[PDB]
């Protein structure tokens, strides 16, 4: 019997549906007499949907995603899918509503899905926003009118950032994600985010998947900002996952057979990236030099480019796979530092973990500024030299974190603040009284 019913719109891309899959598995395990109705692509959702996943109160829709009926590119497929919004959501809300007996009482969407603002103000619901990056990158977008009324599109560099954003004084204008300076015939992903900025100050409450306390200032600027700023993460401590029986990669078993604790350097630069193969090859040569057993996640076609024998040479030094269980990998105490491309679920699985970082950051989204905060706020990691993989910046770094005084300060800082993590997630932490806030507002009066 349920009394509440929650309507959940995904992003279809990136790593957006996911991170809002578990906020709503979280929320359902809590709610027991709330329906939520989750709605996404049907190709998103075949990469998404086990006893712990199999909830009663959990319902999967499927929303058009604006493709004629993927040919096209990944950036067409996103263009097509705002195109077809919000009419494609709003008719299938309807048959959620008329399927449950249920009338939606409140409207979760991805914190781009700006039009969410509009589909609960016409059913006169709340709308709550997921945010699914850390506070740093929504307060740079928050900011996007002011930075534009102060210095335009096209003497500001090192100086209105730290008049201007609380805790972002170590921010360049150069690092803050692009599309807040993409006001020329901007494209559909830099329309909505814009979109999103103008709309969520109307939003019932902000979820993000981060802790408080990894940015105090910069928190209490967007609670001033927003009716709630409700940090619940992050979520792989609040709620973890049990060991599958066994891990086919053969990486678990790989960093087992290690004789040295905090030794391995894990590299991955995410689902999509793949640098170029002079800079594969750069890394290559650095990972021979500094013999450092490694374990990196590279896709077969770029493992086949890599130099001639280094393979071979490398066999009983390091593991290449084309995917590694990014999570079980940092947990295991054989790991010693993490070179990623600092997206923010990488980045918080690392401080999970308690491993120290090495960015090299890509255009786009908020890798360069999570990567700015990983050296110059956070202090758990360092940048390279020239912003890429040179083999002399690679051995410069992995010199830096693994056998140095700033070395032994960056661990105890990514140990501190994993500590942090922790405790915003037990009883009486930053997070969990958020989390139980949340609650409140979902599930209403009971
Ligand atoms: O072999 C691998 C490689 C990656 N991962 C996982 O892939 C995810 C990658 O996510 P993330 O680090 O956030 O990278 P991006 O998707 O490039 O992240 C950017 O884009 C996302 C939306 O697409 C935003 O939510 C992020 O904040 C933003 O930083 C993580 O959970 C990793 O554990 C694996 O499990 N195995």
């Amino acid at each position: 019997v349920f009394q509440s019913h929650i309507g959940v719109l995904a992003f279809p891309f990136g790593t957006h549906a996911a991170p809002l899959l578990t906020v709503v598995q979280r929320l359902a395990t809590s709610s027991p007499h709330t329906l939520f109705s989750f709605f996404n692509s049907a190709v998103s959702n075949s990469t998404l949907f086990g006893v712990l996943d199999s909830y009663d109160n959990i319902r999967v829709y499927h929303v058009w995603d604006g493709t004629p009926q993927f040919t096209g590119s990944h950036f067409e497929a996103v263009g097509l899918f705002l195109k077809a919004s919000p009419g494609n959501f709003d008719k299938v809300i309807d048959e959620a509503e008329v399927e449950t007996g249920l009338k939606i009482s409140c409207l979760i969407t991805d914190a781009f899905l700006w039009f969410g603002y509009d589909l609960a103000e016409k059913r006169g619901v709340p709308w709550l926003a997921f945010w699914t990056s850390a506070q740093c990158a929504l307060s740079a977008h928050m900011y996007t009118h002011e930075i534009l009324k102060a210095v335009g599109s096209n003497t500001a560099e090192e100086e209105l950032i730290q008049s201007l954003i609380p805790g972002l004084e170590m921010a360049h204008l150069s690092d803050l994600p692009p599309e807040i300076f993409f006001d020329k015939n901007p494209n559909p992903l830099a329309i909505t985010i814009n979109k999103m900025v103008l709309k969520l100050p109307k939003s019932t409450a902000v979820i993000l998947n981060s802790f408080e306390e990894i940015d105090p200032i910069i928190t209490t600027d967007l609670k001033s900002k927003f009716h709630h700023f409700l940090n619940i993460g992050p979520s792989i401590l609040s709620s973890p996952t049990p060991p599958p029986p066994d891990d086919k990669t053969g990486c678990l078993a790989w960093l087992d057979s290690q004789t040295r604790p905090k030794s391995v350097v894990y590299i991955s630069f995410g689902t999509v990236i793949t640098p170029p193969e002079n800079e594969l090859a750069a890394l290559s040569e650095a990972l021979e030099t500094c013999n450092y057993p490694f374990l990196w996640s590279l896709n077969d076609r770029a493992k086949k480019s890599l130099p001639t024998g280094f393979l071979d040479r490398t066999k009983e030094l390091g593991m290449i796979v084309p995917w590694a269980p990014q999570p079980r990998v940092l947990a295991h105490r054989s790991v010693g530092v993490f070179v990623t491309h600092c997206g923010w679920n990488s980045i918080l699985e690392s401080i999970c973990s308690g491993v120290p970082l090495i960015c090299r950051p890509f255009f786009g989204s908020d890798h360069k500024l999570n990567s700015r905060m990983v050296e110059d706020s956070w202090k758990i990691g360092v940048r390279l030299e020239g912003g890429v993989l040179s083999k002399t910046a690679t051995v410069e770094a992995l010199g830096r974190v693994m056998m140095s005084e700033e070395g032994e300060i960056i661990r105890e800082n990514v140990n501190e603040m994993n500590e942090k993590a922790k405790i915003a997630v037990e009883p009486k932490g930053s997070s969990f009284k958020n989390f139980n806030k949340l609650l409140e507002i979902i599930n209403a009066p009971q």
